[PDB]
């Protein structure tokens, strides 16, 4: 140289612690881881897933821281697982971140550281190688953140712140298934892977888721818281987207993316892321119760897952418302 420281861690959601714102310164821171893977479961038925884360978881865791610173871481891985991982881371730068270197494987482980710148928130994340996406896616991762330182614021410135936161894441896934238808388972892881991737691729897823498972956040778981517170958440893723967212518520512030620178824105419602990344956103619450957281779409968220838741518480317011017447016638 620178012281360183370481932281711690814891898971988620939641976161760891730381413140915111511161013163111181720167620173480293440291972381660690570980891783894981595983397986687981897611868802418830048981388925588961294996896963992976880172630590464990988803898611892862877240851281944181612141720109500136640187961161460391380481890483582981373980032995035990297985695977391988790682871581890347967002944030951061180169490578890648871181992853290459871281790787680780398973055992082992590484560381590494780186610174942281820148710134928110961112895622891481896994990646291995081939593986990345797986993983892331698973598962991982977450886211860182860163814141610124110162713280935161718105646109314108012123310141714111928341318290718381958371985380968430978411894843897504893827697963397977077986022939028958268933878913597937495995055990281991791888076987797963392969178927895862075939678924993724377708891418769708398965578932988604936040954290891881378902448901997871828621019860218990878931988340928471118150018412018034514020818261923141953150968420893532890674991867895818897504967106977230928461418910019631718205956112317020937111950142988406996350970153922181820148513104934121316011318111828212948603948102948203994216995936990878992461874112955140814131818121616060018122018313218370429950718430838821978541894513919106528904578906995824518920248905797948995503888504958551957161718771818261417390018172218421019747015014515002119511119722017247129741229904129814016678
Ligand atoms: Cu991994
Ligand atoms: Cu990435």
């Amino acid at each position: 140289g620178l012281p360183r420281v370481a932281v711690d861690l814891v898971a988620p959601p939641l976161v760891h612690p730381h413140s915111q714102v511161a013163a111181g310164a720167p620173k480293v821171v440291q972381f660690r881881m570980s891783i894981e893977e595983k397986k687981m479961v897611a868802d418830d038925d048981g388925t588961t897933a294996q896963a992976m884360t880172f630590n464990g978881s988803v898611p892862g865791p877240t851281l944181v821281v612141h720109e500136g610173d640187y961161i460391e871481l380481t890483l582981v891985n373980p032995a035990t697982n297985s695977m391988p991982h790682n871581v890347d881371f967002h944030a951061a730068t180169g490578a890648l971140g871181g992853a290459g270197l871281t790787q680780v494987v398973p055992g082992q482980e590484a560381v590494l550281r780186f610174k942281a710148d820148r710134s928110g928130t961112f895622v891481y994340h896994c990646a291995p190688a081939g593986m990345v996406p797986w993983h892331v896616v698973s598962g991982m991762n977450g886211a860182l953140m860163v814141l610124p330182r110162d713280g935161l614021r718105d646109a314108a410135g012123a310141a714111l712140a928341y318290d718381r936161v958371y985380t968430i894441g978411e894843s897504d896934l893827y697963v397977p298934k077986a022939a028958d238808g268933n878913y597937s388972d495995y055990p281991a892881l791888a076987s797963a892977y392969a178927d895862t991737v075939a678924v993724m691729r377708t891418l769708t897823p398965s578932h988604a888721v936040f954290n891881g498972a378902v448901g997871a956040l828621t019860g218990a778981n878931a988340l928471t818281a118150a018412v018034g517170e514020s818261v923141l958440i953150i968420h893532s893723q890674a991867n895818r987207d897504s967106r977230p967212h928461l418910i019631g518520g718205h956112g317020d512030w937111v950142w988406t993316t996350g970153k922181f620178a820148n513104p934121p824105q316011l318111n828212m419602e948603t948102w948203f892321i994216p995936g990878g990344s992461a874112a955140a956103a814131l818121y616060t619450f018122k018313q218370p119760g429950t718430y838821a957281y978541l894513s919106h779409n528904l578906i995824e968220a518920m248905e797948l897952g995503a888504a958551a838741q957161a718771s818261v518480e417390g018172q218421w317011d019747d015014d515002l418302m119511t119722s017247v017447a129741a229904p129814g016638p016678a």
